[PDB]
């Protein structure tokens, strides 16, 4: 679990969405599994508008911040699952790094902000839906 608090939105996986984001909708796509909805208090964070491929992102299942390097947002396949059928995901970029089920939603930062969300995981992988092209964000 997990969420971007920025200004009056909250990002969070698109599949880990609640009624009330969907009540509050102001853009999804499940080609992306990013939602964000409006909120009512300012937000706590800030986005990276850069091109790192180096940050640190939070591991739940460690209750841990961990290194990465990771790949530019790009379209990768990614297997049927509970909340989705098997389809490509846009805008994903993959890193070796420990996640679970669970994992979804810990932050990615580089030192410019926030980069990203954990989406998809695999055996020694985490993958992160990219946020710093969402421009409106930021007003
Ligand atoms: C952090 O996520 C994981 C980590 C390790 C493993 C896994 S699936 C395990 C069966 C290999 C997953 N789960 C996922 O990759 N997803 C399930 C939830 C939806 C995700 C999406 N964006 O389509 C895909
Ligand atoms: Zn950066």
């Amino acid at each position: 679990s997990g969420a971007i608090y920025v200004g009056n939105y909250r990002v969070v996986n698109r599949h880990l969405a609640t009624h009330n984001d969907w009540a509050n909708l102001v853009w999804e796509d499940s080609s992306r599994d990013l939602l964000v909805s409006s909120t009512t208090a300012q937000g706590c964070d800030t986005i990276a508008r850069c091109d790192c491929q180096t940050g640190v992102y939070y591991c739940s299942s460690r209750r841990k911040h961990y290194p990465v390097s990771f790949s530019k947002p790009s379209l990768i396949f990614v297997e049927a699952s509970e909340y989705y059928p098997a389809r490509y995901q846009s805008h994903l970029m993959l890193a070796v790094g420990h996640s679970e089920p669970g994992d979804c939603g810990g932050i990615l930062r580089c030192q410019h902000g926030v980069v990203g969300i954990v989406s998809t995981g695999g055996n020694g992988l985490v993958g992160f839906a990219d946020v710093r092209d969402l421009l409106w964000l930021d007003e």
